C-alpha cells in the first residue's frame, strides 16, 4: 500500500473522519482522491480552521484533525493553537512541507526548521525522516495529543511522501489502544478520602479539565456528599458545574488575594481539573491564608509542578472525580443555600446594557443551549446570569487569544447538532477571526452569533484607568457594520438598537434554519 | 528616567516615530503617556498589524516598530513574520510580557518560554532579565533588525518593567550609528570586473534586495555595460528593474531544469540580490547546463551556503552594485532588443480575462503607481503587462504566504502617500486579512484594492493539474460579496462585471479621495 | 557515485585532509574506505576531539572537520563547542545518526531532534531530509563555518545515508568559492580615516578576530602611524599584537568601570575584532567617561548589535585592518610613555611563584614559541611577563571553559611543527580533559605541557574574596600526581620543586622529541 492510503486507513481506524483545513499545494497529494468516508470542512483562514477543529475537538471530547500548508500557513494559526495549549485541546495539526529534493535549496513555501515552528505550543512536533515513517510517525501523534494531558500536536509532511511505499509492518498501528485513565492507587486514596471525610469544613473549586472528561455529574455528586461550596477556578475556559444548583459560588477573580480571602475559613480546598491558579490582574497579597491546606487533582504534570501552594495528584480527571465521587461517605453537614438570583438592572430606552442582554438570552434560549464568550468586558456577569444545567455549555478563550469564539462556535454546533449554540462577542473580538463566518453559511451550520457593539476595547479601558493610565492610543473601534461583513459572508443579519429588538431579533433567530448574526448596541 | 522615558527617547533617536500595534494588557504601561511626536497605527488582528508595518518598512527602507500582546497576539502574527524573514523586512516586534511576579505561575496572558515562540522565523528573539536591561535590548533589536541581512526581530518585556529606574549609562545607546554598508576588497572585485568584462555572453539575474537597496538604476547602468539579458529571480517579492528596458527578460520560471534552460549558452551569470534560487514547483534538471558559470552577490551569508552551484560574495547589495557598475567596461557588443509586446487577448462582454485587467491597469494607472500581487494564477501575466519604470513599484508575499497584500498595500501607501498604490488580490487571498479594510478607512489611507473574484482558488486548481490530482476538496470559495465586506468595514466599494465597468469603476478608483474596493469578476 | 565518495571529494575539493573524531556505530558507513590521502586524529573523549581541532584550525586559520558520535559524543563535546563559538572557530561538526528506518522507534544511539542538540552554540544545526541531499548539507556547513563571522556548524548524518547514490547534480558543490573579504564602503571609509586623522589622543584596542585574520602586522602599521596606545580587549582568547612593541599597554582588566577609566582622555578609541567589551568581574560605572568617541570594527553583527556604546561597522578583519594602516597620516606626536617592567618576586628555595615560572620562561622558550594558557589565577602575570613578538602566540579559553588548553595544545603543535608549543595549565584545569595526552603521545606532536600545581582552585579562591564568601566547598583539590598521569598516557614527565629543578625540567624538555610534561609546584 501507498503511504496515502495506510495513513487515511490509521486515521479511520482510530475514529477520524474530518479534515479541517485551509489547502496548499503542499497538501495536494494529501487531498488527492479524498476518500468517500471523511469530511472536508474549509475555512478561509487558518486561525479559522484552527479555532473550528478546536470546539469540534472540545465538544465532542474526542481528537480533531488539521491539515495547513508550510510555515505561512502554521503561522497564521499558531494565536489559536496558544489557546488550544492552555484547553488542552486534542488536535492534530499536520502541515504539507516541500518535497524531500527541494527542501535543501529552501525552494518556495519549504517550511525551514519545521518542528521548532510551532513550539512552545504543542506537546509534541516532528518531522520524518522518511516517508515510511510517516505512517508511524501519525500514529505517534495521535497518541500525544488524546493521553493526558491531552493537547495540540504537529507533523510536518513533504509532499512526495505519500505515492512512496508505505512499510507493511504498519498495520500494527491501526488498532493500537492508548489509555491514560488512571486514578490514585488504593493506600493513598484512602488517605485522601479520609482527609476529605474529616474535614469541618471544606471548599471545592472545578477547572476546566472536569468539563473535558464529562465528570460534571461525578463533581455534583461529590459537592453533595461533601456538602461543599463550589467555585469554578479563575479565568474558565469551560463550565464544569451546574451554575443554578445550590453548591455552586460563582467564577472567581482572577486575583491572588482575592482567591486566598475567598477560601477563608475553609480548612480543606480540594481544586479538580484547574491549574492552580490560573491569575490574571496582579493582586499581591497570601496564595492561602493561615488555616487552609489545598490538594489539587490535576492531569498535567506541569500544572502540579508549578502551583505554589498545596499538594497535587497527577491523574485522569475522569477516573478520580468517580472514584472520590463514589467513596466520600455522605456529610450530616447542612448542603449549601443556592446563591440569590442577580438583580434586574435598570434598562432605559435606548442603548442595552451588559446585562439585559444576558437576562434576556436566559429567558429565550432552550435549557441545553450552549454559549460561547468573547465579550471581554462582560463575563462576570455572563456568569451570574445564564443558567447553564448541563455540560458541555459554555467556551472561552483559554489562553485569552481573541479570534477563539467566533470560529469555535461553529465546530462546537457541528460537535452538537441538536444544541443550540449561542456566541457572545464583543465587536472588537469579532474581527479576528471574521472570515469563519463563511464556514457556517457554506456547510449551513445554524451557529447563532451575538455581537456586542460598543465601539471600544472595552476590558482593556478598564484595565487601563485603573492603572492610571492616561493617553493610551488604540482602545477605539468606532465605523464598523457587522450586519454588512455577515452579508460579505452569507449570513442572515439582524440589528437590535434597543430590548423590544433584541426580543425580536432573538426570535427570530432562534426560529431560523442557518447561522444568523445579530448586532447588539450596547452601552459603553 | 524610567524605561518607559529612556526608551522612547531610544527610539526617536534611532528614527522611529510610528508604532503599529493591536493593544493588550501587558502593553497598556508602554503605551501610556503616548509621546506626542509618535503616531499609532492600530490594526483589528495581528496577521494585518505586522503585514501593515511589513509594507511600511519595505517602502521606506527604513525599519518598522511593531506592538503586540504576549503569546496569543504574537501567535496570530506568525504567518506574516514568515513572509518577513523572506523578503528580508527589518521588523522591530515587541511583545508584551506578565509582569514578573506572575510569570512563575503562568498567570493568564503570560508569554511561556517567549524567546522560543517565534523562532525560527526572526533573526534575533530575547527576553531581557531585568527591567534596566530594557532599552539595551531594544538598542540590540533595532540593530540587529537593520543590519545585513535585514529582517524582523523579537522583545518580549515585562509589563512592571516600563515604570522602573533605567540604567544612567542607557544615554550612550541613543546615537550609536551601526554600518553594514561594504563591498569585496579592491584586489578580488577587480578580479570578478576582469570576469565579467571577459565574458562573451554573460546573462544578469536580479533579486528582491536590489530594489530593498534602491540599487535598481545601478543594475540598469550594469547591464547597459555589459549589454546583458536581465532576468528577476524567480517567485519575486520585489521588482529590481524596469520592466521595459530592452535588456529585461522578464520573471524566471520557478523550476530547476526551466532555469537551466534559460541561462544555457551564457558563459557568466551575474545574480545580484537573490537566493540561489527561490525554484517553487519541482522540475527536475541541471542546476547549470555545461558552459555556464554563476557567480551570486547576496546579502545573506545563509543564501550564499545553500546555493546549490556557483560562486558567491556576501556584501551589501547597495555598494557592490554601485562599485559592479562603475568598474566595468562599455561593452563592444549589441544592447539586446527589448522583448515584444505582450498579445491582446480577446475579451468579449462577459467576464474580464486577467489579462484585459492588466492591460486597463497598465493603461489608465500613473507611471509612478505601485502595484501590490496576490491574485495567485496571474503572476506571470502582471509581470508581462505592467510597465514598472521605477523602483519599489512590487511587492509579493516572499513566503508565499497569503495574507500580505492587502495590509502591505496599507502600509506601503502609507509610506508613499504621492504614489498610487494599487492592490491586486484574488477572492481567496483577499480572505486572510480582509480586516486590514478599516485601517485604511480609519486613518484615510488611500489605497485601491482590486478583487479578482472567480470563485476558486486557481492557482491550486492549476498545481493539481502538475501533480495529476484528483478528487480534492477544498478549492471552491463561492458566495463572498466583496462590495459588503468592504461596507462592514467602512471602505468605498464598486463592482465590476465587463470591461466597461472595469473602466468605469477604475476612473472613479484613481481619483476618489479615500481607499476603494473594486470587485471584479474574472473569468474561470 | 554515492554519498559516501560525493562527500569525501568535497572535502578533499574544499581544502579539508584531515578528521578528528572518536568513532561509533553510525560513523562506520562514513569512516569504511577511508580515502588515502586524508589522515584521521583519534582522540579518547569528545571534549578532546573538539579542543585539538579547535586548536588546529585557530592556528591554520582554515576550517577544521571532526566526526563524533550521535547524542552522547555531541554532548560529551558541548563544553569545546562553547569556546568555540566566543573564538569564532571554523568547526565543521558532523555526527553520525541512527538508521532512517529505525528514527522513528527511537533504537539506542538515536539523536532525537538532533539539530536542536547542539544550540545555541553554533551557527547552523542541520540533518538532511534524504540520503542525496546529504553533500549539499556538508557543503552549506563548509561555507557556514568559513564565512564571517566564522564559528562551529554541526550535521547529523543517519549512518545509512553515506552508501546511497549522491545526486549527479552534486559536482556543482564541488569548486564553489564564497567569499566575506569585504571592507567599508569609500565614502564612509573616507569620513572614518578623517576621523581618526583629526584625533588628538587616539587609543587602539584590539582582539581576537586581529590575529585570526593573521592582521596583527597592519595593525602594527596602524598603531605606529597614530602614535597611538594600543590594548588588548579583555578576556583575551588570543594576542593580536607584540607584547613589547613601544604602543603596546597591556591586557585590559574584564571590569566596566576599571576600562573606562584606562580609556579616560582618549578622544577617539577604535575598537578591531573585538567584542565591546568581555567583562567578567562585576565593575560597575561608566561603559565610557565623557569626552570619549568610540568605534568598533567587528566581523559579527551580534558584537555590534549588543555593544552598549559607541558606532560599529560590521566587516572583515583583514580588509579593514588593511585599508586602515595604509589609509591613515603619519601622526608627528609622541609615542605612548615607555611601560614599567615587571617586579622581580623574591624566590626563595622552595615552591614556585607563578612570576617566576613565567620569568623563567621567557627567559629559556624560543622567540617564536607559542604558548597556551589555563593558569586562571595567574593570566594577569602571564601577559605582563611573557614577550610575545609574533602572531598566533597565544590561546586561552575564550567561553572561560576550562578543558581547552590541553587538547588545543596538541592541534596547535599539530598545525604548527616549527614552532614550540608550551600549554601553561593550572592543576585544576588539566583534568577537564586529560586524556587529551595520549593523543600527543601516539602520533608524537611534541607539546610541551607545565602543570602549575598549587593544589586548589586559585581563582575561585579570589573570586570568592572579592565577594567575602565564606564557607565555600570544593575549591581544593589535593592527591593528584601528574607525572603518573603523564605516564599512563605514554608521555615523558618531569617534576620541579624548586626554581633550579624548573630550569633543569625546561632545559630538557626543549631537547625532547616527543611531548613532555613537567609538574611544577607553585605557591599557594
Ligand atoms: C489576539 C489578541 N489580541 C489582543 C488582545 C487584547 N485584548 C483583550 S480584551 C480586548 C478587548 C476586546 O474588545 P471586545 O471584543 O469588543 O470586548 P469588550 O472588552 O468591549 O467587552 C483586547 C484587544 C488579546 N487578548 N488577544
Ligand atoms: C496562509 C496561506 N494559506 C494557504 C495557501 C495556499 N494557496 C496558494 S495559492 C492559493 C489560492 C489563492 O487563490 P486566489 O487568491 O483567489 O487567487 P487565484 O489562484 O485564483 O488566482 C492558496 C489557497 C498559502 N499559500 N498561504
Ligand atoms: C568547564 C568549567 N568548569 C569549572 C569552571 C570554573 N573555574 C574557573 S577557574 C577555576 C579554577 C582553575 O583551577 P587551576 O586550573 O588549578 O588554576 P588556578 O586558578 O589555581 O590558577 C574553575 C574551577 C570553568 N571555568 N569551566
Ligand atoms: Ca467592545
Ligand atoms: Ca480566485
Ligand atoms: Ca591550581
Ligand atoms: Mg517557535
Ligand atoms: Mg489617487
Amino acid at each position: 500500500a501507498s503511504v496515502h492510503g495506510t495513513t487515511y486507513e490509521l486515521l479511520r481506524r482510530q475514529g477520524i473522519d474530518t479534515v479541517f483545513g485551509n489547502p496548499g499545494s503542499n497538501e495536494l497529494p494529501f487531498l488527492k482522491d479524498f476518500p468517500e468516508d471523511f469530511r472536508y470542512i474549509l475555512a478561509l483562514q487558518e486561525a479559522c480552521v484552527v479555532g473550528i477543529a478546536d470546539g469540534y475537538a472540545q465538544a465532542s471530547r474526542k481528537p480533531a484533525f488539521i491539515n495547513l500548508t508550510s510555515a505561512a500557513g502554521t503561522g497564521n494559526a499558531m494565536g489559536a493553537l496558544s489557546n488550544a495549549w492552555n484547553s488542552h485541546s486534542p488536535l492534530i495539526v499536520t502541515a504539507g512541507q516541500q518535497t524531500r529534493a527541494m527542501i535543501g535549496v529552501e525552494a518556495l513555501l519549504t517550511n525551514v526548521d519545521a518542528a521548532n515552528l510551532p513550539r512552545p505550543l504543542v506537546k509534541w512536533s516532528y518531522e520524518p525522516a522518511s516517508a515510511a515513517e510517516v505512517p508511524h510517525a501519525m500514529s505517534r501523534a495521535i497518541h500525544m495529543a488524546s493521553m493526558a494531558p491531552q493537547g495540540p500536536v504537529y507533523l510536518s509532511v513533504p509532499y512526495d511522501d505519500w505515492d512512496k511505499d508505505a512499510d507493511p509492518q504498519s498495520h500494527h498501528l491501526f488498532d493500537r489502544h492508548v489509555s491514560s485513565s488512571v486514578r490514585l492507587n488504593d493506600q493513598d486514596l484512602d488517605i485522601l478520602v479520609k482527609a476529605l471525610n474529616s474535614a469541618s469544613n471544606p471548599a471545592i473549586v472545578l477547572g476546566p479539565d472536569v468539563d473535558a472528561a464529562n465528570a460534571n455529574a461525578d463533581c455534583v455528586m461529590l459537592a453533595e456528599r461533601l456538602k461543599a461550596p463550589v467555585w469554578v477556578a479563575p479565568s474558565a475556559p469551560r463550565c464544569p458545574f451546574p451554575t443554578r444548583h445550590p453548591c455552586f459560588r460563582g467564577l472567581m477573580p482572577a486575583g491572588i488575594a482575592a482567591i486566598s480571602q475567598l477560601l477563608e475559613g475553609h480548612d480543606v480546598v480540594l481544586v479538580i481539573g484547574a491549574p492552580v491558579f490560573r491569575y490574571h490582574q496582579y493582586d499581591p497579597g497570601q496564595y492561602l491564608k493561615p488555616g487552609t491546606r489545598l490538594i489539587s487533582v490535576t492531569c498535567d504534570p506541569l500544572e502540579a509542578a508549578r502551583a505554589p501552594m498545596g499538594d497535587a495528584i497527577v491523574a485522569d480527571i475522569g477516573a478520580m472525580a468517580s472514584a472520590l465521587a463514589n467513596l466520600v461517605e455522605e456529610s450530616s453537614r447542612q448542603l449549601p443555600t443556592a446563591a440569590p438570583e442577580p438583580a434586574k438592572v435598570d434598562q432605559d430606552a435606548g442603548r442595552l446594557h451588559p446585562e439585559t442582554v444576558f437576562d434576556t438570552l436566559n429567558d429565550m434560549a432552550p435549557e441545553n443551549a450552549i454559549y460561547l464568550n468573547e465579550s471581554t468586558s462582560t463575563t462576570a456577569q455572563m456568569w451570574q446570569r445564564l443558567n447553564m444545567r448541563n455540560p458541555g455549555s459554555y467556551y472561552f478563550c483559554a489562553a485569552g487569544g481573541l479570534g477563539f469564539a467566533l470560529p469555535a462556535a461553529i465546530g462546537v454546533q457541528l460537535a452538537e447538532p441538536e444544541r443550540q449554540v449561542i456566541a457572545v462577542i464583543g465587536d472588537g473580538s469579532a474581527n479576528y477571526s471574521i472570515s469563519a463566518l463563511w464556514t457556517a453559511a457554506q456547510y449551513n451550520i445554524p451557529t447563532i452569533f451575538v455581537i456586542m457593539n460598543n465601539g471600544t476595547y472595552g476590558a482593556l479601558r478598564w484595565f487601563a484607568g485603573v492603572l492610571e493610565a492616561e493617553n493610551v492610543p488604540g482602545l477605539d473601534v468606532p465605523g464598523i457594520d457587522f450586519r454588512a461583513l455577515a452579508k460579505g459572508y452569507g449570513v442572515q443579519a439582524l440589528k437590535a438598537d434597543n430590548l423590544e429588538q433584541l426580543k425580536g431579533s432573538l426570535q427570530e433567530a432562534l426560529s431560523a434554519k442557518g447561522p444568523v448574526l445579530i448586532e447588539v448596541s450596547t452601552v459603553s
